[PDB]
């Protein structure tokens, strides 16, 4: 086992040094490498239980057994004397820059995973290039480096969530003694957008400065894998060229879907355009039922918009459906309208968008209900949030041999390898993995360490916690309640649950039995917690820490023997006692 | 072991039924007890691994070995036939109400632990009386049922913290696009106080309704333990009488200290009076450095007050002192003044409090610094937060034999027993235990189950998490950094740490490297997390869940292999990497 590991480590590392912590000849080579600004991986054999065998297996590559041993791209370079000799003779730089390929690593896609992979690999000497390019939306929207989350995702959408929550802060402030009158305050959309966009712009810039400071070539151009080690690039002026790389990481992500109906691409928008929209949407129709659909409808309504959501079948397919319905009911009771079991057939234009005065157009939406009734109504803006998909045919010449699934996502082993042995995929395009920014970062960074630093640690994709930032937030970790019953049988499942009420809602006179939380547990496994769910303020901050306990296999007794922090919302999890089978009510 | 347990269970239970889940004769006695409204404990022997031996040991008390067996106050009452016979003959009620004593349980003190103990014990048939009485403050302040937290503690102080935070919500709202101008909004103290007091009043009332619905006698009178089973009571009209009880729980809590200097009791106030003060404090001097001192100064300043804190030596003695100093520095940079290494000698009055117009008086404070300089300054209000202490000499006739320590707190074993075998203590008066409302609840409820339901589970007092609700909040669980070094040696301690910045602070243009968090770990124990610390918004909600992981013994690798929720503050704990020994900076 040790042997096979050392062979894979030596073959892929760019510059790697085997060492011991207490050896002056190792120090001597380290000081030489630091002086000449040579970046490299370092493995200290005296801090590995396996290191004595490893020190013996290095003689397969170098025919010696002492430390230090320096390797470049699979080739043994020398012990202490030879490296110093290479240095003294002005030979060391040309040896470490020697390669079959232009780059040790080419990343296609400069988003969450792409930039994480690229920065980490550069730290261990891997000569790295990150490629990024933003195909404009149908109306021409575009943005800078950083990928979906930074530019048209988690970041601008949580800040617009914050401004939505500040409306209820203003309401709440009257009851706590502040003098303002909420009903004489209005919201200015473009002022909000300028502040959000300004923060994004500093992220774009910060990422560029990060790549430059890690010696990463950044190319603003479209990448096409034409063979295992050859990537074709087309830049902004349509100039076409080829670069080669030893390892290839695919991190191109996804883009929004449009329903195939007349008028949709012409007259609707998506989340890609919403976050830099120069005008307030006005009376808005959201077509879709995903978490994207509900978060966007949610903050548009809190900023004073007239909002309808058109629901084909159910809300939040794939999430715990009781939690989904609580989520939806909260929105409906605070000014979001729902058009349930409704599908659109057509969008007709009645006014073009007023580019000069920054005012929305006007649209007519025709649809029908399953009961036969026609849907017909006017909206100033129509947003589509009906899914997302990758566009790999534009990236992957099918003759290279990368296996895709029926949805067009890349099939990988559990270390992210594709069916082409030097090509990997991370993030939203990795088939079957949760589509989330921290996941893609963990995958990129861990993969970079396996390739260029001999690491073994894999990314763990199970029981990853999520949060939906609807007006009342919803956090979950683990199995939904229905899936657990599905997997183990109703008799083996015990669900503890309770309503609650934040102390902050008392003086502000908000609802009594609306916030909610439950633990789904397995009876035959010491009451193991299979899934946790909470609906309430600050649901993300509440949920995060419990994810660590659940990863370690927490049981109902672990929740019970811990003591709460008071006064908090999250403490209700430490004193739960009402089961569902008992039939007792969860209310306060 | 089983034998000794069953003997203690039978001796103290009020009404307890031994049973099996699938026995129609058990059901038969259960249905009789439910019909006649007889409350009782029930132990189902078929759900205990030990139950076969237990069913054999019940023949020590009853000379039978079948189920069911009913016991009242240590006496075997009958199997199925005898109970039905007692019922049919109109004899059952007088048998279950038979006792040497008026009450199975007398609780002295109606606060967090007292009410928790009393409600739980009543569920298992224990005939219970809760005693509560609020000795007025020197200026005559007083309040209703519920104890310190409800009336003059965690509840009114977190709501006044919420109103303090709403000031920065109002500031923040401008940058997110809302139209208001913070500099034209002022705060009305008495309007805030009315809303806080109204919520407390519904808690007072709710607790009374709770005791009545659990058949608990509630006496509004001062309790004095004169012998192991005799409590003397003095009511509001000074009428004096005696009641007897089998078990006694002491839950009288503490009250604030005053420094022995001239003018202090006459002209200063404490937290006991602050939370219902009919006038705004105005320019205020806080004398003390505890968490009470800083939380109160904190919200007074955010509500527009001119505030000074007088610090004898250090802030927050007993907390991680780096975290304390970060906490203090934040306050100082946002309008709280600190008078460091300063002690008061005297308070002179310059104006009496204006009772009619609701306006504060005016005071002169004289003190001196350790460098020799005199302190002399005028304040409209002086608050003392210089400690809290119990008053057990007013409760415990020293001839009863309850051992106190040098601070006047009750010495108990790890199941809360005092040196008098039927007397227990819970909450702030239990010597050596964290003085916290959830602890006192856990202790009361678990004790009630041991006494009257045969439970064995003890309360776990280690690694209880805390939060300090200063303007920037501070949450901790486990060891402070200095104590861990003290216990295991610097060489064996590794501290990971990082600054961070909430996404919400970006658009509102707040500080860059002020929020902070660290993990204190032990090198020789798989990098076990010994202590966690975070300074930032919503610190309580952040910290709570990690307390569960730490109780199960989380390591640095458990934090690493869990994936974050994004965008949150709490996710920074899942990706920490900068150690202190490395000397790398923690900034962004
Ligand atoms: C509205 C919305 C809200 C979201 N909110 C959250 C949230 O709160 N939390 C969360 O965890 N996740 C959230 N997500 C998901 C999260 O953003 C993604 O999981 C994450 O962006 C995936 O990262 P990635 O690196 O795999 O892809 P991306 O971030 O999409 O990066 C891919 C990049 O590669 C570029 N590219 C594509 N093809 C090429 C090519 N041929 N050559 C060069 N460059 C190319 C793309 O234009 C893009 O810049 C949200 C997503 C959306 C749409
Ligand atoms: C300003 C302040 C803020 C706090 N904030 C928090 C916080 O955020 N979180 C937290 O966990 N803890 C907090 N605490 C501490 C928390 O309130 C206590 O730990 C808790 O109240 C202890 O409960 P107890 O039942 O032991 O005592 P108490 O709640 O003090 O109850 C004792 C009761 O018995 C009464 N009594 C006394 N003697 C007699 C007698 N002879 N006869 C009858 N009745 C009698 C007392 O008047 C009182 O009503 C705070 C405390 C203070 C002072
Ligand atoms: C993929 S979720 C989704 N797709 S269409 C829809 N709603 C409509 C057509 O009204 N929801
Ligand atoms: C979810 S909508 C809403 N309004 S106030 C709030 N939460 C607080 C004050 O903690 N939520
Ligand atoms: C017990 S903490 C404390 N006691 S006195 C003080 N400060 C002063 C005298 O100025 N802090
Ligand atoms: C701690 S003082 C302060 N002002 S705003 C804030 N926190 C947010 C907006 O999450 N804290």
């Amino acid at each position: 086992g040790t042997s096979q590991w050392l062979r894979k480590t030596v073959d892929s590392a760019a510059v790697i040094l085997f060492s011991k912590t207490t050896c002056p000849y190792c120090k001597k080579v380290k000081d030489v490498l630091a002086e000449a600004k040579i970046k490299h991986a370092t493995i200290e054999l005296d801090q590995l239980s396996n290191g004595s065998a490893i020190q013996k297996c290095l003689a397969s590559f170098s025919k010696i057994e002492t430390v230090p041993q320096m390797f470049v791209r699979g080739k043994f370079i020398g012990d202490s004397q030879t490296v110093l000799k290479y240095y003294s003779n002005d030979e060391l730089a040309g040896i470490v820059n020697e390669s079959k390929y232009d780059y040790d690593l080419i990343v296609i896609g400069g988003g969450s995973g792409g930039l994480a992979a690229g920065k980490e690999a550069a730290k261990y000497g891997a000569k790295t290039a990150v490629l990024d390019y933003v195909e404009p939306t149908p109306i021409g929207t575009t943005w800078g480096l950083g990928g979906t989350c930074v530019n048209v995702g988690c970041i601008p959408k949580k800040l617009m969530h914050q401004a939505g929550l500040l409306s209820h802060a203003l309401e709440d402030a009257e009851h706590f003694g502040w003098s303002l009158d909420r009903s004489k305050i209005s919201h200015n959309w473009s002022t909000m957008v300028e502040g959000v966009q300004s923060h994004i712009g500093s992220l774009n810039w910060g990422y560029k400065v990060a790549l430059r400071d890690n010696q990463v070539t950044y190319l603003n151009a479209k990448g096409r894998l034409i063979s295992p080690h050859e990537v074709q690039i087309t830049d902004k002026n349509q100039k076409v060229s080829t670069i080669t790389g030893n390892k290839i990481i695919l991190a191109t992500g996804e883009r929004p879907k449009y329903p195939e109906i007349p008028g949709a691409v012409e007259y609707g928008i998506t989340s890609d355009d919403l976050f830099s929209l120069p005008y307030f949407p006005g009376k808005t129709l959201v077509i879709g039922a995903s978490y994207v659909a509900l978060e966007c409808a949610g903050f548009l309504a809190s900023l004073g918009g007239d909002v309808t959501v058109m629901v084909r079948s159910i809300l939040l397919r794939g999430f715990d459906q009781q939690m989904a319905e609580k989520v939806g009911d909260y929105m409906e009771n605070h000014g979001v309208k729902f058009a349930k079991l409704c599908v659109p057939d057509e969008i007709k234009q009645l006014k073009v968008v007023d580019t000069e005065n920054n005012k929305p157009g006007l649209l007519l939406v025709k649809g029908h209900y399953t009961d036969g009734k026609k849907f017909e109504e006017e909206f100033e803006t129509v947003i589509f949030a009906v899914g997302r998909e990758p566009q790999l045919s534009k990236v992957l010449c099918e003759t290279v041999g990368v296996k895709l699934d029926k949805n067009g996502r890349v099939v990988c082993t559990d270390d992210e390898q594709t069916t082409v042995s030097n090509v990997y995929a991370i993030g939203d395009i990795n088939a079957g993995k949760p589509q989330l920014t921290p996941v893609a970062i963990q995958a990129g960074r861990y993969l970079a360490r396996r390739l260029f630093a001999g690491a073994t640690e894999l990314t763990d994709y199970s029981n990853v916690a999520t949060t939906v930032f609807t007006p009342l937030e919803y956090g979950a970790c683990g199995l939904s309640e229905e899936d657990a019953i599905e997997k183990y049988g109703d008799k083996d499942i015990e669900v503890y649950h309770s309503n609650f009420k934040p102390l902050e809602w008392t003086v502000a006179h908000r609802e009594d039995n609306v916030c909610y939380m439950k633990l789904v547990c397995r009876k035959s496994d010491n009451m193991r917690v299979l899934g946790l769910h909470v609906l309430g303020p600050n649901a993300g901050e509440i949920t995060q820490g419990y994810a660590v306990a659940i990863k370690m296999g927490a049981t109902k007794a672990d929740f019970d023997r811990t003591i709460g922090i008071h006064p908090t919302c999250s403490e209700t999890f430490t004193t739960l006692h009402v089961t569902k089978k008992s039939g007792v009510s969860p209310i306060v």
